[PDB]
């Protein structure tokens, strides 16, 4: 009800307190020794988690000041989680440290905008320097190391995912959820596939247990419920002389058509199987074109230069085998020319950039996997649904890490690359001594995530930080192994994407928000 | 209402006290000295229950942290009830012990994930060794013994359950039904049964009490509603000249066909009873083959080349006798080769274990028993609804114990094998000292269930602990009768599955608990 | 009545609250970066002060828990004020160090009693090592250095104190009293000077000063007030033959006595002046004997058998010259051989070394210094009351430093010797592991000086401490300039007794608090 507008240091204190409270809540919880926080949901039991995005999304307390502070810091965390999912606290820690330094600078009375500009130029330069420091990540050993890092020192997960991507190739796409059981199961979807069962239980063909496998078949497409008398008379007769099994991808089937297909098949007349509409309108059509390219066939409907009832036998598709069961239907090695493959690849290239962005590129990658690659699903089983959610989050983080390593490679882990580039870029100079001071203080505050990681390890940050400044190259401390030496030889590796994006977004947002001089809020 | 944050041990103490209250409530319900607890119920009178899950589902504590800790520990109790039905008490006492161990270890500041790894290694070794000590015990004597033990030493119930299993066979199902009188009753009825009376009362046979017994009945399979078409007359005449009763099992019948059938029966040509199909279209279709193979027939339906309009007398199934009454219509016995039933039973054995779990299992084993076993009906001899529920729950517990014994077997109860394996696993070691002390933590915490068992008599546990530690093998103590001896000789046993599941779930919830550091909750 | 009992951590948390508040209050002041604290006064102005004890001893906190915390922590500060005067901040930071690591040790479950025993034995060993490393201070340069450093680096007053101490000798007694101008004034009082002034105005012998210079007068000491006789002829006539002036010292002066002597003064026979004794009967009698002996005279004793009629040149006292004014009376020199002089001084110091330590004994050493050497008096004035109080506190600290230097000298200061001896202190072992942990607590504790100096300086503590520990002897880090190098060149030295007593009493008292298991207090 009441309003509250304050200015300068008045709002500065409130924002500092909110940031400090959020930091106390968040920063200590990252890393191996960093622990898990519970987020309450109204209807049922609360969820235990470590992810920064979940924590930030759940942030809501009585105090409006910290409330809106969390609201405005949530955007950078969301951006980084859409990028990385891990090392959000580090970006937050960076922001908090440079906010304190901005408090120091405004105590010095500086213009915040010039400070932000100089620090942002320094951030850019650090971005190119990080790109230079990047080392390619190719070997599956490095893949397993980075995956274990992403799973927070879980070698079982790292080896599992490394072997999985080795078997499915770099082209294998992954969309995974665990089953009811506790067993870790790897399933690979090869080529064209949809999880579809029998339209009629009469569909029991030669394979037992209701299994259906037909080799060298003729694949028909149906625009709608065929009607007429069993439709496709010339094609049916040609198959009758041919004697090969028939497959149908039907939008809809007459009940009488279903009955006469039953008669034809299980009287031994002709081997015919039919499947329902695979997908949604203009989407099922899209996959119809895709499978026509895949199997070297053509979409069979009246909507092409010929009509459905009377047509040429060339319209049908062909494949090495088809597997239709009570649950799933799959195409084994359809014969389509590589020229059509490249045409579909060019269409994929066109559809790569999308204004819808999300769910369009993943549909395109679904097409990619169905045409050349494959789908990998590893049901990692355990007791509690919270633990499965944690495992899947770590799995997708490792997947994104693998993507970054393949596309670009990795850099040194543990932020030793951070302190290295901080040392290397210290002497850069700007328009004024003021900008230089702002850049210097940002550089000093940048180590805060590393010293906080040390604090999380229950260790003194001063000693290790100063020693790290003393040493060079790969010299760094592994608190988990409690040893100085080479991080790369230890295999501590960070994707360039996560560090680069986190630093960019956190620095930009903190530099822009620290310029504030007035604030408005509503209190009860 | 207003949201707030708490950190670590301070709220951990509140959760400790809440779970302490919960465990105190739980303790008074386990064992022969376990007593019954009142749970206020709004709909009627409060429920007086010994069941752990019944209490658990209605748990709510005034404090936020205590209530939420109860919510997290509710998952393990729920899943244990779903798997076994009891043993929630031992999970709770294990939880209390491990919480004490963990809180004092954090007071030591000790490493969480090393403790979790040590607990997991100990759990793996425990599972391996308990599977090793599993002893083949399938004698019906031991079956009656475990039934009596699970029946809280009720020889009547245990003998009833053993007789029910023997009459239905090893794989035959045993079902629990409501009971009004004070004497237990067990009835076995064979054949396919449903809650259908003869659609017209005039279809009653000569015996009174609504009895319609047809000897050497023959089975008709009509996919559709055929009364209106009225074209079955040639097949009816074939049955009439065969001088046999035909039995109509069709989707529906109208008044015209029913009336002319009534006139045909009273004029004395052929005595015929007609019943509509029991279940759903998929379900009716599925049971069609079941009854046909039972009666030696093939599925007669309208959606294949053959049709009900033109049929041969040999198309029908054969049976010994059918009993039809206003309560149930049943076929006692069919006439068919059992090879087809066995093969389809195997192809459904493939279908049995699914992620579907609930909502399908009932139909699955009812189908299996109807194909193979018999129908068992149990009338409970208790007086009130709470007593109904208590012995009925004991019945499913005894059934689960039979399942575990049949599949894998059991071991000695009371945790004697537990203390033995703990004593011989004293030197189990982990990766480092933290894991070793976590192994010690598991070693001490697994003692909590047994000391709680001894304290359940209101008597000091350390005496029995020392005596059992001094003893070896199956040496043990009876707290129900309170004397020492051989654990096998006193004859209380534990199925392997329930203990393995309890320990696994307890380890999981321990690993979850040890990672708790912060919370956001509400204050009214 | 009002009761409130806290057990274990219940009391602990409130203790941690009070101790944290007190430590925050104390840490502000020490070092060149240390600031002042307000000692608010309801009536007059507060005191803006730097001395930790000057704050703590007089400060009381109204809230209950902080009230108890201050109550238990204030006795050590009070005794330090009574004995040491400075370093109370250092002993305070030591107290927090030891209680902090003690409460974590308790959290570890370690035996408090053995911990305290090991701490006590290590304190004894540290005392031994301090005595071994004790170095005397003899040169006036180092004396001035340590005096200035104890005086918070006020060079002018420190060198003033050093030179005045040189003037008054090693045994001479030095006192500080209030002045008027901003500049401290040095006063050297030689011989017997006592606060007694002339009564009748005609006593003015030398004008413009009120000062009476007597030409070797015939000093008489009287314990009787001359009222009755009005006839001092036995001594008056002897003086008449002598022809020299005379001085009178009496218990009291009657109007009769004043009348007769004033008549004599206008008569001009000899210069006649009579003065009362300075203090109360016992004290004035006590100085009567020493005045007589150092002047070689005899006090007339009316409680012993003799009177003025029996008088001779040795009966009546003599001194070479005296000075008399309206305020005080001084003796430049008296006729007394050193044998009996220091015989009386020796018998005085025999009883001088008693648990007295009170104002009477302090002015007794003042009288002794008058007997043998000279007395120093420092007139301290300043612009405002708080400035005067600061100067008084700093001068008192410098006086304590001079005491320590004179008695034994001073040892390495700034806590450097503390860490140096703690380096060798690791060799100590106890009865068992509990005592070993108690000893190595002393290792974790002696960093209170280094972390507090760094906390004041706002620098990196850990590597600074480690590098200084790498150095030895005169090497260290100066906070006043904040650079490494030789310290003993600057004369940075701590008194032996102050540091030793502080450390041992603090260890004892904080060890006795840290073993507390329960507390009882009063409700509001």
């Amino acid at each position: 009800a009441a309003k509250d507008v304050k200015f300068g240091n008045d709002a500065r204190v409130k924002m500092l307190r909110g940031v400090n409270v959020l930091a106390d809540a968040v920063k200590v919880t990252l890393g191996p020794k960093g622990r898990n926080v519970v987020l309450d949901k109204s209807f049922g039991a609360p969820t235990i988690t470590k992810d920064g995005v979940s924590v930030a999304r759940e942030i809501e307390l009585e105090d409006k000041f910290e409330n809106m502070g969390a609201q405005m810091v949530k955007e950078v965390a969301s951006k980084a989680n859409d990028a990385a999912g891990d090392g959000t606290t580090t970006a937050t820690v960076l922001a908090q440290a440079i906010i304190t330094e901005g408090l120091k600078a405004v105590a010095a009375g500086m213009n915040p905008m010039d400070l932000k500009r100089g620090i942002d130029k320094a951030v850019t330069a650090a971005v190119e320097e990080l790109k230079a420091l990047s080392v390619p990540c190719s070997d599956s050993k490095a893949i397993a190391q980075v995956g274990t890092i992403s799973a927070n020192s879980d070698e079982t997960v790292g080896k599992l995912i490394a072997e999985a991507m080795d078997k499915v190739g770099k082209e294998g796409v992954i969309t995974v959820e665990d089953g009811t059981g506790l067993q870790d199961e790897l399933d690979v979807v090869e080529g064209m596939q949809f999880d579809r069962g029998y339209l009629s239980p009469y569909f029991i063909n030669k394979p037992e247990t209701g299994a259906v496998e037909l080799e060298s078949p003729f694949i028909l497409l149906a625009d709608k419920k065929i009607s007429n008398i069993r439709e496709m008379l010339p094609v049916l007769e040609a198959v009758a002389k041919a004697g090969k099994p028939l497959l149908i991808i039907a939008e809809d089937v007459e009940g009488e058509a279903l009955a006469t297909l039953v008669v034809n098949t299980m009287r031994g007349i002709v081997k015919v199987a039919a499947v329902k509409a695979p997908g949604f309108g203009d989407r099922r059509k899209a996959m119809l074109q895709d499978i026509a390219t895949l199997t070297g066939g053509t979409v069979i409907s009246e909507e092409i230069g010929m009509e459905l009832e009377k047509a040429t036998l060339e319209d049908l598709g062909q494949a090495k085998r088809v597997v239709i069961n009570k649950d799933t239907t799959t195409i084994i090695d359809g014969v389509g020319e590589e020229a059509a493959i490249q045409g579909r690849v060019a269409q994929i290239r066109q559809q790569i950039e999308e204004a819808t962005s999300d769910y369009d590129r993943e549909k395109l990658q679904e097409r990619v996997a169905k045409l050349a690659g494959g789908v990998a699903v590893i049901k990692v089983g355990a007791a509690t649904e919270v633990e499965m959610k944690e495992k899947k989050a770590r799995v997708e983080d490792a997947l994104h890490a693998t993507r970054a390593a393949v596309e670009e490679g990795v850099v040194a882990g543990g932020g030793v690359a951070l302190i290295r580039v901080a040392s290397k870029l210290a002497d850069l100079r700007g328009q004024n001594e003021d900008q230089n001071v702002g850049i210097k203080v940002a550089l000093r505050a940048m180590e805060a995530p590393l010293r906080q990681i040390v604090l999380n390890c229950g260790e003194e940050p001063s000693v290790v930080a100063n020693t790290v400044k003393g040493g060079d190259g790969n010299y760094g401390y592994n608190a988990a192994t409690e040893e100085y030496g080479n991080m790369i030889d230890m295999g501590i590796l960070d994707p360039t994407k996560v560090t680069r994006s986190a630093l960019q977004y956190a620095a930009s947002v903190a530099g822009l928000m620290i310029t504030t001089e007035c604030m408005v809020t509503d209190l009860p």
